[PDB]
């Protein structure tokens, strides 16, 4: 599909003597993926700031990161003011709720409704952190989206974001059956997926002990994909994790029900995918 | 309290050239502590039989001791015969439940309900795993309850079991106020509660990030004992397992709610009591 047409700004390596720690916006942040797959890669972080509405999520952030995040209420919130004085920024990132940007809603209310609108919030704080004219210094944004939206939608975002949509399937990559379109500048933004050795490919290497798959990945009949003791079982919220790329006994942050854990690791992002994508970051930045 | 007498018999040591792995009886199981401290002790386990009803309890044995535990149904369906067959046991542990022995209950059924009198399926139990005369095998017992019980219950106990129940407060050595009767015959019965400097005594130190413990430690006003985000909250989970001793993350095993792991952890031992009391079994048995 080539409707639109402009070439990927790609910027300069900068040398080691030059080379500096991260700052990082995360908009739609929920559970801390971001900070968690840069931490996993060894960089250094010198400002984290996440605008979270979810308490469960600023929860997981607060548990898992120990105070690095910056926490913003809701993303309305921020103006302009809020960007110039918060530092310029070196990564944004952010995925939109996408209660009405997925077909997969017979009576969908599309992108310009409050749950897709937010979008656009993300797009003001894109305009807002991107540096003006004549600065090289090396800025980077991330947008991510599911793969059921409509044509009209994905081209008007296309548009926006100016940038070309590419298509990773979590499949290649980890245990799941979730298609994402990924926004960005990031160098090597279509390369192909190096599929690491410590990433769990299987489904059985995330299951716990007595436990069968059934399939051989899940996805996103009236039986359950496991086995266990010769009885299907509800896929464990651990193993969900697992799954997903996390680590063991990630989102267990309070006194949250099945049901939240699973609101929550459904929105997630899915480590691998980004540990691939954050990956070419590692040159361009600080190492720890 | 001398209302009976009768010395502990203390078995002589058995050098390292005879040295045998522990074969382990687990009678009211629940959550798995007895292995889990004897995993932390470094003690080779030959066989571990937990004779566990609650199917939640058999999901936390199955998840981190991967197989390792030999489940029985209830304990009444285990009969003399069953124990013949599985080979002499050198440990029997086990702790009754108390809905009817604790005399919270202001309407409480007593030591000869269903609920307690499972106890004596235990001394049944108790009967059956002991070795005959003649043999100088070390064989060793442990019964757990609590302190709220009556004279008479408790001078009962004592007589069947035939031991000095001593008490042992979690205090001493963790960060929770529960005092329990020990009935056994281990050496070293009533040693001074020797506190390990990696036990966390304190309750801060068994607490996440972001949160003040308003108390000093906690119980067993309408308020919570910790300030999180100058907020009343709930004691999490992970906090309770790290204030009863057990590892991080340990009773997050399947799609339980929190009420279901309240009730678990609730009625679960104290690691640390028990690290102190299998620590002497140590120089007795085998060591991994
Ligand atoms: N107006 C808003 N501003 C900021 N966050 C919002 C918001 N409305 C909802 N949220 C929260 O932000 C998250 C966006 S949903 C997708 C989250 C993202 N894919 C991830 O990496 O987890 C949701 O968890 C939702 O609870
Ligand atoms: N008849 C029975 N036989 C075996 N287990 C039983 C039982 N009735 C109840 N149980 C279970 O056995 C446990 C006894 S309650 C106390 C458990 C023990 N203090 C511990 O170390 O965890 C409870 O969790 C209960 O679910």
């Amino acid at each position: 599909h080539d409707q639109e047409f402009d070439p990927p700004k790609v910027y300069p390596p900068v040398p080691a003597e030059k080379r500096k720690p991260i700052r990082v916006l995360s908009l739609f942040d929920g559970i801390a993926t971001g900070l968690l797959v840069l931490k996993d890669l060894g960089i250094q972080v010198d400002r984290y700031i996440a605008s979270e509405v979810c308490e469960d999520s600023i929860t997981v952030g607060m548990v898992r990161h120990q105070g690095k995040i910056m926490y913003v209420g809701d993303v309305r919130s921020v103006t302009q003011k809020h960007i110039q004085e918060w530092g310029p920024f070196d990564l944004v990132i952010g995925g939109s709720p996408c209660n009405d940007l997925s077909i997969v809603n017979p009576a969908r209310k599309g992108l310009y409704e409050g749950t897709g609108r937010l979008f656009f919030e993300f797009y003001r704080l894109l305009h807002d952190a991107r540096p003006k004219e004549g600065d090289d210094r090396p800025f980077f944004w991330l947008f991510e989206n599911v793969v059921a939206m409509g044509v009209s939608d994905k081209r008007d975002i296309s548009r926006f974001l100016e940038s070309n949509p590419v298509m990773i399937d979590a499949k290649e990559v980890s245990a799941a059956h979730r298609a994402r379109y990924f926004w960005g500048n990031l160098p090597g933004m279509n390369r192909p997926l190096a599929s690491t050795v410590n990433d769990k490919l299987e489904l059985q290497e995330c299951l716990e002990h007595g436990r069968i798959a059934k399939f051989s990945k899940v996805r996103t009949d009236q039986h359950f994909p496991v086995f266990m003791n010769e009885k299907e079982d509800i896929l464990w919220c651990t193993e969900m994790e697992r799954v997903f790329g996390f680590p063991v006994h990630y989102t267990d942050v309070s006194n949250m029900s099945r049901l939240a854990r699973q609101r929550l690791l459904g929105r997630s992002w899915s480590v691998p995918v980004i540990r691939h994508l954050f990956a070419p970051l590692k040159e361009y930045f600080a190492c720890v």
